[PDB]
């Protein structure tokens, strides 16, 4: 239960200022890709949209 990839939940509706960031929705979650880093958490939407996301305005969801 640690494929180096989990899901997160956006506490607040964070918007993207460029293809670099990923638009987040309140209550919604995304696919965590690069969690090892620390500067910025990389997330991916089920639509194939990825971008840097603030790990601060969100929390880990873990599998199951």
């Amino acid at each position: 239960g640690s494929p180096e990839e989990t899901l997160v939940i956006a506490l607040y509706d964070y918007q993207t200022n460029d293809p670099q960031e990923l638009a987040l929705r309140c209550d919604e979650e995304y696919y965590l890709l690069d969690s090892s880093e620390i500067h910025w958490w990389r997330v991916q939407d089920k639509n194939g949209h990825e971008g840097y996301a603030p790990s601060s305005y969100l929390v880990e969801k873990s599998p199951n």
